[PDB]
């Protein structure tokens, strides 16, 4: 037998960073969730018991704290390409670091119509993430995300003109509830290295925003012929709209809210056009997916 | 043996409604999770098998749905009361009715600065609740509550004078982060019946808002000598804005954040007025609860 | 306004135990989580911002630890005896400890049929639990629980013979799957300090065992009239075995699997007599409650 | 732009089935929940919103109740097998099927020394899953593994000799806990379609056997190097015991329990040699991966 590949690291390290703003005294914060795995020529600590080869993830640990203290901890695109190059830098042996980072919100509190200096909420479980691969000699590789995303439009979604043969008992349908959760990831062109990721800093928050907004107004605005086909529009726009960007997938749960027949009960019409009462399911639930790229 | 206490129902009861507004186009869309137990003279479908006295749990679930689709569902008091004494006049054998609602978050989508017609996003985990306990010849007893409200503060807490003895290691302190996530519960006056809740409507939306109101502000504003000194606060704010509460309950975790010493990598300072970088901790947690009423 | 109630401590405080056997070399492992409340003379933290009265959380976890190193931890009933009443010994002010453990599973591993002598296995997330409420010059009331037993058996229950009017829809049936995740609390009789809690030491993990096989052989070989007659026959036969229990409370859901027609597709039989692929569901599930005291 | 990849279908679909033995009265249940996702030609249904494409997921969901009735649901390898090969013989211009089952416990109750005929319990939250990709013109792919086994040693596991620099805190140890969940994938040779599955169908349930013993085993007896050490003579052993798997991937996170130094109270002895109260950390937690092949 041979290792035929092997990474190890430190995963669910929650960070908290505080900038203290000197002349305003406005605070913000910043908090995340950080895995950190390591690559390279570690094949003898599996196989000969050689601890002489591993840097402990209890010091992966500290180097994330120590990294998070000294360099900006947003974007995080940055920060990700900042803690990943450390370690093929740092050490002859590695050379691949992958960094995965998920942002919670802490939105600043609007007091009485004015931001407060240093009060936080936690508007929605809705996250951030990147994942930055760190590959020596082959640059930066990076996946902006968003997750969390939880929607609902109560009318204008439409599904007809489906396939239908013997294992079909699914009605056509003019009018429903459409839900998901969004999970929509963009991938960014290969970085040469710190230095061009730099150059782009001010390009991942904006395309972030970017992809957010895209999101919420095509969702909303479109009537939807199938989730394929509002997922697409979504797609084609944030391509259209950052050049630095390669692909976009999209990840999309369709949460089937249920017509219920109440017509047993007294000839009750809860159904079609006079459906006001629905039951959500928990499960099963639709999952489509598509991954968009330039033609 | 004998049954000294017994309860039974359908839990986990996912609904959702949806308004429609005729001339204006406007959707309003209601989701909830109910849950109703019933007690009564139902001892023999224990002791004797006797079922012939059993509501079936499938028909308190069918249930639920009429009365959705033949009454307001808001406020989430009004559809309690409505569904709790439903089962006490119904069935003669019934004398109880428990019933908890959980009220989801779908909150109205903003696209380009408008608030739109049918779209809705979840702007948290937060919920408002309902308990209502409908009780025959005792009337209707209403908690109300919100949860799931997590914010977080970054300066302007303390804690420090409490006591010390050889059990104690923790150090004074004048500046802390303080984090927590609110469950609040105002316990209203027994009402008679369900005329006098009709009688009351206006008020439990205003009180829900006040009571989320006051905590926010009280959160952001108090330069706070303890969790316990800042929930007191709280308390005493919403009891003087409603006449019709009796009491206000607040259970608080103390979700700690800890400062990390990194002097040992090169001198590096992080704690006290230096301190930028912070762990926060999963467990444990400090857990603090007051129920506070009229002297 | 004033403090009606009041109460405090940490919460989600893991402890591990090893003891190590000096003549075997077998090591037995016991894991928890822990929280322990107080209650007393201390209006004032809330009231005035007076800390002078609170012992910190921080040390209630400490003490934890050193009450954990100092006694044994199993029973767990007698280790949350010993816990509670050095609360209230040590501190004057201090007159109530509330105190909850929850035991985690470490099941000894078998390898090659023999019992090896220190590593172990959770086999399932079934938990045994205690509550102890120490209470200054009212003595000490522990109520030990099973939960998270999870069972189903896949004939021998019925559900017929209920109530049906014009809300009823569930069919009467006389074979179908029962499920359920069983909640069992007894509550003893009041002891009158530790040293009584001593004296009965045996009993509580003899009594632990024997609620959870009455649990699972009554319901294998019941022919189940519904929930409720198989839980009261469980509680009768747990309160006639251990005469220091008082009362026996079972908390168990319906969890529903429902059989699926699938008539419409080449007459295929898949209902009644003819039922083998079924779907379980999710929610909402019946909840069916009840308290067993003596006559 | 572009569609890149596409895949589509329905998650989360439970399901269960009992078998009922004629002759005997014994009834043997299975639990699963099914994920299906299909590729082929169905692009249009995102860029040009065309359904004629889609086979809805609804009949997705239908078609893996018909199949579950049809033929048997174990091994989970057959079933998966069955269920994507439908799927790309029904329809022209459906591609690749992709399957994923998770098996759920339920173990038969031993009532009073004897096997019962109709009743289970779920032992632990362990797993048996598989990933089936069937694809048209290029065979199945079977991942084959078993995830959420949850194991703990208290001694015989040390850690030293790792690298050690200006970012490294960790002491040596040459005894501390290792307790970990176990997820691990045994990865089939590729098969030429469904009858090469058929005729291997004894291999399934032996081999899943063999891993988690093997597991179990080498965990248990390896004076432990490392995690990555005890890992890689797991894997070694899988791929010894059966020709047929090509690789071996563990992926193991190290849950760690930390000593506690109580020495301030009192010098009470709590560390080394005197270990015997320990603070479990819900996290951070190192995570080791590896993949074994054939040399
Ligand atoms: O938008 C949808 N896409 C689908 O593929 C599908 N299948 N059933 N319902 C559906 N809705
Ligand atoms: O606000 C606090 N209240 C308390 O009771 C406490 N105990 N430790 N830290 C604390 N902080
Ligand atoms: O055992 C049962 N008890 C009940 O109260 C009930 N109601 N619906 N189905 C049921 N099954
Ligand atoms: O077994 C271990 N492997 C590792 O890589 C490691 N790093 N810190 N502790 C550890 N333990
Ligand atoms: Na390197
Ligand atoms: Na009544
Ligand atoms: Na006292
Ligand atoms: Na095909």
């Amino acid at each position: 037998s041979a290792v035929k590949a092997a990474r190890y690291g430190k995963d669910n390290v929650r960070v908290y960073k505080v900038h203290k703003d000197e002349k305003t005294g406005v605070q913000t914060v910043y908090e995340m969730t950080v895995c950190v795995l390591l690559e390279g020529e570690i094949e003898t600590s599996y196989t000969k018991a050689d601890n002489s080869v591993i840097v402990a993830t209890d010091s992966i640990k500290n180097t994330i704290y120590i990294t998070a203290k000294q360099n900006p901890v947003t974007p995080p695109e940055l920060f990700g390409s900042i803690l990943g190059t450390h370690f093929i830098e740092k050490y002859n042996h590695i050379h691949a670091a992958h960094v995965n980072i998920v942002c919670h919100r802490w939105t600043r509190m609007d007091i009485d119509g004015k931001p407060h200096p240093h009060s936080f909420i936690r508007d929605s479980e809705e996250k951030r993430n990147v994942q930055v691969d760190v590959v020596e000699g082959k640059g930066i590789d990076i996946k902006s995300s968003l997750s969390g995303l939880t929607v609902l439009k109560s009318t204008n979604s439409q599904f007809w003109g489906f396939l239908r043969d013997e294992y079909t008992t699914l009605k056509e349908t003019w009018d429903r509830i459409l839900s998901t959760d969004v999970d929509a990831t963009w991938q960014w062109k290969n970085f040469s290295g710190l230095q061009e990721v730099r150059s782009h800093v001010p390009k991942f928050d904006a395309t972030w925003a970017t992809a957010r907004e895209v999101t919420l107004k095509t969702f909303a605005e479109d009537n939807s012929a199938s989730v394929q086909a509002t997922m697409y529009k979504m797609a084609e726009q944030i391509l259209a709209r950052q050049q630095l960007i390669e692909t976009v997938e999209y990840s999309l749960p369709n949460k089937h809210y249920f017509e219920i027949d109440l017509s047993w009960h007294k000839g009750l019409q809860n159904t079609g056009k006079n459906a006001e009462v629905f039951a959500p399911q928990s499960d099963p639930n639709g999952l489509i997916k598509c991954t968009v790229g330039r033609s």
